[PDB]
């Protein structure tokens, strides 16, 4: 019933074509988002380019006032936004409200962090005596139009993590929310417009990525692409962008290296909390357990009982395991489970499917040959791999096509640091589950898990151009 | 006569196919460089990948010792290297020796700057109280194999500006010197090998870029591409690299905005020194003069007499204007001159050509329609454009397809700063000619003049991966 | 009538001895502040030392929540606080309310700036190969108890500029507001307590500095002294503190170097705005005009007419020139004026006194021998000095016993930068009046104008101890 | 026999009064240093003040060239300087040569670190919108004349650690070497003058600190006091300096907190290596062992055998334990030993004295009441204290009048970090002996162990004044 519209040039626009959004919980029609045509995307880019000069000419504090007001409105409407978000991405209702609250906190932190970007005043005298009187005043300037593309699992938090760092830096933002999540992206736009953001400073583009995505990625006006999504689409986007700056937050098959001298109870608690949070539908989540021979059986028992503790059901009952986003994802996860069963994997938990609602599957005795050891199921499946030495554990963790994060569970932290710089990942957590963590911490992946460093400071700095001004002081 | 070989795995290798290098001065055969096949490039990448672990496992100071020894050997052999460099790229002999000396100084500065890369120790308590006990130890780690590709005009200095920042960071370097300049790149390799660099840490790939370039750009092992060259090739490289990190230092049509309240004598001296240094064959050089109506005639007179002061002839006579690199470049520059003459441009200096040896041409009354106003001639041609206001000057400077650098000549520095952040360039020089400057200063271009920030600190940092290690301090 | 009490250990305490506060405007009794005894100061230090562990154990964000709430309460009560502040330091009422608003903004900025203090993770491999496997995790930790002592002219803003950077860093603060200004300091404490600051985290000590000041400066518990005041007291405090860390923001005789190629109208506007703001009772204010021979007459004419534009009267009429703080300050300023008149200084403006209410005096033809050329009058007097060259201008600016700030007025900014690093000051303003500026900018003096670098980032960092943790 | 002279105004000056230097080894006359009068100190300050402008007007790289030449000359003359240093402070000959080598390396690192001091370019727009157009160019400028005062144990290394960071920053240095060590300070001056340092840039003041020290501390010209010495003199200096900036590196009674889950063999090796290096005559050395009840006996046995391994004798035989500096120090250490024996301390090693040559004494069962538990013996005595809990260990470590450094020996590094921020010291070493470490690491003490942060970067920055230049960018 409810018509949703895109924020273009500060006013709400509908489109001729439309996409109907169905709840993953029970196929309930939640609304309709506009399927913008190519010319409407051109008009939205026009508006952003026209609004860029006045936005960039504001003070940093005047720019941050809008972000603070947006955060206040998000906090005020957290219940409604979280309810619709829970209905739309099959997220736990209280977890969805928590996502809205963390989004507000991220917007506030980004607003207050973009006020303190300090440049440099370099002297040439340290490099050569001929240049002793040269002073370079190095500062940061907006790249221009930032195109933010968000994934389904966090269409509010991972949209704001691109919008707020871009907006406080002086850029104007073009938001492309995921189709299953476009309602939540348009509610974030609802809040941004209610906060009084100037017309054209923040715009939304809704539509299928398979049809509108390439046009807006290759667009003339886009000066920066901040994309969070699957590796197949991230590779295509980084290949289509060419020379323009990009951030990619792609897939990740994060490992949990459990060593012999590890607190197996804490390790199991952390691994299950990270692995099966939001039905395994976080990309920064333990997707592999690489455990040595000695402690493998005890860790498998503890992991299996912890997975057995998980509640599986409706998002509004705050179930730990909720339905996966759509039927195709469930089919892919089921195919990985079937492959693992084919190759004699010890299923440590019941394997039941009720359509989208898959039950948490813990696999033991996983080898190289099962696709679940490599492919990111992006669902409630956790393979347990047994290795003989720390060298084999590091080798197996590094054979992945992914480098987002990893976690090392051990008591000797000197060995944990050694493994940490031997691991080809962007972040290593010692005795803790992998997570994006405090959003001031750097967040990056390396080997096909991304391209660029993000986190609030790093994303604010990376969506800006350095401009040096060199003059003579004597 | 003289056979030259590529440094592969610490030993010198020749190839079946060969490229003969002819002096641009008089078509003198200077030697032969190997035209490496695809499998030889594979072997060189193999060697770099194998040598990466031991190189990265060294101390920063042990790594910098090799760079200091290389700089000492370069200083020792500056006369021979500069003589062959002057013969090979038709550079002034004393200017070539100066390039070798600046290369040694750059290697020393990069070696001493990579010793001081300090990480961060971040706390989560400022973002959220739940994470008050989290500590992220953020540091830098090598990307891996850095593929450096150099242009002809500075095959030693712009090779070392990619090698030394990469080597001190812990990366291994694959050098692709330009074919007209490969001899000088192999002499830089000569010095690097004599300094005792470990086998496989620094390798060279010689051959035509049109045939070996795409293979090594798209190679499996290359973890970073540092390319300096023309914009057409830089766009292709940034498009072929896809998701891998790149630096591009592409073309630049730098402008010299001369305002009414400017020191026209100093402005003219600086503009001619920057524009016609090395026959206009520097990319960071004044290629446009955008001068207001009031001072245009006086500036044109001063510029024309300064260009008339220039000596045109042999590189070993230290002529200000030397032969351009090859016949194709001379033909392109001549075509631009012919277009300007077609469209009624006031040639302020004699227009004579003796093959590669073109004479400095100063054009006045240049409009939008002449290709010399837009295309980078990369030669001894300097168009003078007249505009009516500062707004038109800024608009015309920003209409270019390039954003490397610009210089603003005026006496009111407050207006100079205003213009400086209105200019869509990477660096603005106030009352000075554009230059790469002290190599600690940031050097970047924006609008198709590059992708990334370079300069010794920035290039050291940008050829490294961030690695965060997060643990509990409780 | 109104009894005021000190915030000690989160509860309000009165003292046996008392100080009565009289309005500099009309000697109106504004209230009474407690004259704390030595043992009461000991008890307050006890409370701060006891509250330090729990305060330091909070998150930075939990600590900043209290500062944000304090800023909100200050914004809410700006009218009342500014009214009492205007009555108490004879500041313009709208200027006083503006001071309260800037105080709230400073508290907010310090709270949000102390959340982002990031340490370092250093490696030993760049220094020596033997230490390639050593990692130093360098971070910041509170010094402990910070003793903040404020001057009269900004008893709210210059109190918060020491409290908020100290509180967000994890320190507990002992505030000593000026006696003429202690009411405003206790209103700032009123707001800090209403915001819910934990008991003992923020305490106030009221009393005469001449009697309680040395005891609390030399106290056992004080781990840091942040003092803003006159140079004679700052020298004594830096000498009594001994080895403990200190910040001093002492006197400053800031100069306005006006060169020949200068915009004399803009220069005169800026010089008069800086020099006679709050009756010259700001320490970061133009107190000297050093102008070359060529433009001296034009600059003197423009300066004299700008000073003639100034309104002199009641603070609640928002007069540009208000009564000076007390009779002793007026006597000192009058003595400097009398010396200048003795030595044949061209008084360019009327010289009238109505007790505390002095009228803005612009002096020309000032030489070395007049005390107004050197001594900080801290009042509405602006000497104009004429020099023959830029070298003499720089020399005369550097002969001062002060190094707070200076301003260079010229059109050639390359020459302005040259003069700027030839000037022995902490900050040089080019074509602008001297000011503390945006409180993120560094603020320091050098040659007896202070000791240390302040400004929100620098004050947050300088009230903390570095702690390195080195492991393999 | 050999007359030594002070470097004043670039030329060598003798004094009427003289101090004879006697070797602590065998009371051998090593030479005579001038006992400068007050007027000679005035003349030296005059020379420094006169040479300050030209020194400060040099390029940073021109300033660093002199430091590099000084380091080269020190490396060249390391054998002679180390021989005289070993004779003069009774240091091991090979240890003394190692000190000279580390001094050269410190001078080189400080020279290359002072070239890279980069300022800031701050904008007012983040604080208030009214100041959006203000730019502060914040940089560092020399304080002026730096008065460096060195202690006896490292009269070369701890002199250069004040001279090189001061000289590279643009300051001129007034060196006051210790009387027992003034010969080595004048040899460091020998090298500085041979390197060609400009006249008056580096001067030396020799004489008794008890007579010339207060005059030069309270001097008019001294703009900064960098003092390393005992706490009684440091308190006096910080009290006499008043408002002028100071660094103090005072005494330190560093503790070695050994917990139950600790590697007692490694802990004992590290504790004995730190505690008895140079006869306990380093200030950053383990002077207390605070060990829990459980592992106290095993740690005491291991410590006692490690101390029994130590060789006691002549410095030129490279003995681990060498004679203490003078008879008064030996008497003080003997008094502390006698007090410990009085109060029933278990002397775990032989207690023998041959004048200055004391033998390493390891005390067990040490309580609060023995002066050796609190007073810094500054000699070959190591008390072992037993405590019941970690809380008592932290309390006893914090009851000291000193806060230089401490070391925590344990296997659980999370507990080690917890103790580390509970310890009221400047540096905590985890599973390692305390040391000044790599001289890039910060070095500071807190509770009467100093005032200020030192280490090469921190000492370079702290001997400079911040200067902000604020202008309008429009
Ligand atoms: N590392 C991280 O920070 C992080 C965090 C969370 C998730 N992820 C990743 O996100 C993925 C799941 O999200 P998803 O499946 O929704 O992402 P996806 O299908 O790969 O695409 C992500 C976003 O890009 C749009 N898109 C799709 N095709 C496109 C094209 N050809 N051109 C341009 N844009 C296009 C999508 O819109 P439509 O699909 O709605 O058309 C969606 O909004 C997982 O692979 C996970 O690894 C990464
Ligand atoms: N650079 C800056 O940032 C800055 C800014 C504003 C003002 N100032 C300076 O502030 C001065 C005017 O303030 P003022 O005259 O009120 O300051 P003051 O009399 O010199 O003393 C300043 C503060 O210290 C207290 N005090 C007085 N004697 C003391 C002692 N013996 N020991 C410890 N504390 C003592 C005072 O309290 P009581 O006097 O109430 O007892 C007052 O709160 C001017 O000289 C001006 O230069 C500097
Ligand atoms: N934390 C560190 O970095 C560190 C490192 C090493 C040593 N230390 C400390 O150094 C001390 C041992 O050295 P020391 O006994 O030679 O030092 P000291 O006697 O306390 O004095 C240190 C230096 O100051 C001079 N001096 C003496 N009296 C003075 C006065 N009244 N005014 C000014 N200067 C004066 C001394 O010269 P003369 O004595 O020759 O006259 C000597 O050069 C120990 O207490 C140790 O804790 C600290």
């Amino acid at each position: 019933m409810t018509r949703y519209q895109n924020l273009v040039n500060g006013k709400w626009k509908s489109s001729e074509q439309e996409i109907t959004i169905y709840s993953p919980i029970n196929q309930e029609e939640l609304g309709t988002v506009p399927a913008m045509t190519q010319t409407e995307a051109d008009e939205a880019m026009q508006a952003a380019r026209a609004a860029l000069p006045a936005w960039r000419a504001l003070s940093a504090i005047e720019r941050a006032a809008y972000l603070h007001k947006t955060a206040a409105i998000l906090e005020r409407d957290k219940e409604k936004i979280g309810t619709i978000l829970a209905k739309e991405v099959a997220k736990g209702i209280k977890a969805a409200i928590g996502e809205v609250v963390r989004t507000a906190d991220l917007i506030r932190y980004a607003a207050e962090e973009g006020l303190r970007i300090t440049g440099q005043a370099m002297e040439g005298g340290g490099f050569e005596a001929a240049s002793k009187n040269k002073l370079a005043v190095v500062r940061r300037e907006p790249v221009g139009i930032v195109l933010a593309i968000a994934p389904f699992n966090y269409p509010v938090n991972l949209s704001a993590s691109k919008i707020a760092p871009a907006l406080i830096a002086g850029n104007v933002v073009m938001l492309k929310p995921p189709t299953q999540g476009s309602i939540s992206g348009l509610l974030l736009a609802k809040a941004f417009e209610e906060a009084g953001i100037p017309a054209g400073v923040f715009n939304t583009i809704t539509g299928r990525g398979s049809e509108i995505g390439d046009y807006i990625i290759e667009h003339k006006e886009v000066n920066f692409i901040n994309f969070t999504g699957s590796t197949p689409i991230g590779e295509r986007i980084g290949r289509l962008a060419g020379m323009r700056p990009i951030m990619l937050e792609l897939g990740g098959k994060d490992a949990a290296l459990v060593l012999e001298d590890a607190d197996l109870e804490h390790a199991a608690k952390q691994i299950v909390a990270g692995a099966f949070s939001y039905s395994g539908q976080r990309c920064t989540a333990i997707k592999r357990v690489i455990v040595l021979e000695s402690v493998a059986d005890k860790l498998a028992t503890l992991l299996q009982e912890e997975v057995s503790k998980l509640t599986v059901g409706d998002p509004f009952d705050n179930a730990d395991i909720t339905p996966v986003i759509d039927n195709a994802s469930a089919d892919f996860i089921w195919g990985l489970i079937e492959d693992a069963q084919e190759k004699e994997a010890q299923a440590l938990t019941p394997i039941k499917r009720e359509g989208n609602l898959l039950w948490p599957v813990l696999f033991d005795q996983v080898t190289k040959d099962m696709k679940v050891a490599w492919e990111e199921p992006f669902g409630p499946v956790l393979p347990i791999i047994r290795v003989a030495s720390v060298e084999e554990a590091i080798a197996f963790a590094n054979e992945s096509e992914f480098g987002l994060q990893s976690s090392v569970f051990t008591n000797d932290f000197k060995k944990a640091f050694e493994i940490a710089e031997k691991l080809e990942v962007g972040t290593v957590h010692i005795n803790n589950k992998t997570q994006r963590g405090p959003d001031n911490f750097p967040f990056l992946g390396v080997k096909g898990s991304g391209a660029g460093v993000q986190g609030i400071k790093y994303s604010i700095e990376a969506m800006t151009n350095v401009k040096s001004i060199v003059f003579d002081v004597k």
